[PDB]
């Protein structure tokens, strides 16, 4: 019954994934962006200016105050409010109703974004990186405790506004093409991964791999940007630039503040290299590797003057809190938060980038000697 949850996702490029949810009794229709980031299931339950709607926990009859405040800080963003509970359900997804966890959002800072059609935001990760604590089980925690779904979900994230499918309880086959590669979850907090090698067009940055993993490297879908530590996006961005060099760009470009432009169907993709990451396997000095084409961290944005160009932002930036491999990384690819086994698996996508002479690709077994010198202590 995997089908019904095919297509339950949307968004505008930039602005984050969502799946539509009901919240209480009479059931309350919000969009909830989806955030393998974080371990909050959160929804706006006060006016603001960007919010269309919000969550009336007095119209709820099913609503429980937990009597207790909370906060998440994130790297962007940041809000306040009420915990409770209450029944939740995915009309797009499994054929249950459970009682979750609820943050009724208050007051909120640099979160909600105007016209991104979310009022809310579902947490994946584990209880570890929950606040106000790891007391507060997070959503999928109860889903996975109250009914028969299978605990395991899969995203298939699709570019060009946006489009995507969560698969919760399985694998969809007919979502992807190929084999599933599996890398090991390190650590149950955030969906923290290991990157033992990184090459670009084929060569290798040649770095102590540990500055990969520093200090950590997660899959976080509530993220657009490949955001790399300082050391990493330093050699990334100067061996981008080399091989663009034919082109200038501002270097308010590099920073992803300012975009480039070119005349409709003339971005020079050739000039632009391919990234690949490789990841630790399941098995003894076993790697595999996922490549990154430019049409993944080149990110479409619209044309701020008259819509005739094709007009980028550079979706790849510094990181102070380790990898964050985010939702441009993950698009293109199909990815399998395997919980149950404590891996996440990487295949092509049914929805694939299109270049013309070179493919998005998962791609294995590589041998890779002392991985585990890779995560950083
Ligand atoms: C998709 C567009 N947007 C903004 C999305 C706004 C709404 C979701 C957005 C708060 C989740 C966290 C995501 O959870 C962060 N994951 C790692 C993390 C970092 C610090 C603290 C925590 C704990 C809460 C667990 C977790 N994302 C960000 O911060 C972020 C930063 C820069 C750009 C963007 C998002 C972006 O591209």
């Amino acid at each position: 019954s995997f089908v019904e949850m095919v297509d339950n996702l949307r968004g505008k490029s930039g602005q984050g994934y969502y799946v539509e949810m009901t919240v209480g009794s009479p059931p309350q229709t919000l969009n909830i962006l989806v955030d393998t980031g974080s371990s909050n299931f959160a929804v706006g339950a006060a006016p603001h200016p960007f919010l269309h709607r919000y969550y009336q926990r007095q119209l709820s009859s099913t609503y429980r105050d937990l009597r207790k405040g909370v906060y998440v800080p994130y790297t962007q963003g940041k809000w306040e409010g009420e915990l409770g509970t209450d029944l939740v359900s995915i009309p797009h997804g499994p054929n249950v109703t459970v009682r979750a966890n609820i943050a009724a959002i208050t007051e909120s800072d640099k979160f909600f974004i105007n016209g991104s059609n979310w009022e809310g935001i579902l947490g994946l990760a584990y209880a570890e990186i929950a606040r106000p604590d790891d007391s507060l089980e997070p959503f999928f925690d109860s889903l996975v405790k109250q009914t028969h779904v299978p605990n395991l979900f899969s995203l298939q994230l699709c570019g060009a506004s946006v489009g995507g499918s969560m698969i919760i309880g399985g694998i969809d086959h007919s979502l992807y093409t190929g084999s599933l590669w599996y890398t090991p979850i390190r650590r149950e907090w955030y969906y923290e991964v290991i990157i033992v090698r990184v090459e670009i067009n084929g060569q290798d940055l040649k770095m102590d791999c540990k500055e990969y993993n520093y200090d950590k490297s997660i899959v976080d879908s509530g993220t657009t940007n490949l955001r790399l530590p300082k050391k990493v996006f330093e050699a990334a961005v100067k061996s981008i630039k080399a091989a663009s060099s034919t082109e200038k760009f501002p270097d308010g470009f590099w920073l992803g503040e300012q975009l480039v432009c070119w005349q409709a169907g003339t971005t020079p993709w050739n000039i632009f290299p391919v990234i690949s990451l490789y990841l630790m396997g399941e098995v003894t000095n076993q790697s595999f590797r996922i490549t990154i084409l430019p049409q993944q961290y080149l990110r479409p944005v619209e044309d701020v003057a008259t819509s005739q160009d094709d007009c980028y932002k550079f979706a790849i930036s510094q990181s102070s809190t380790g990898t964050v491999m985010g939702a441009v990384i993950m698009e293109g690819f199909y990815v399998v938060f395997d919980r149950a086994r404590k891996r996440i698996g990487f295949a092509v996508s049914a929805c694939h980038v299109h270049d013309e002479f070179r493919t998005a690709a998962v791609e294995g077994p590589f041998v890779t000697l002392d991985m585990e010198d890779c995560g950083y202590n």
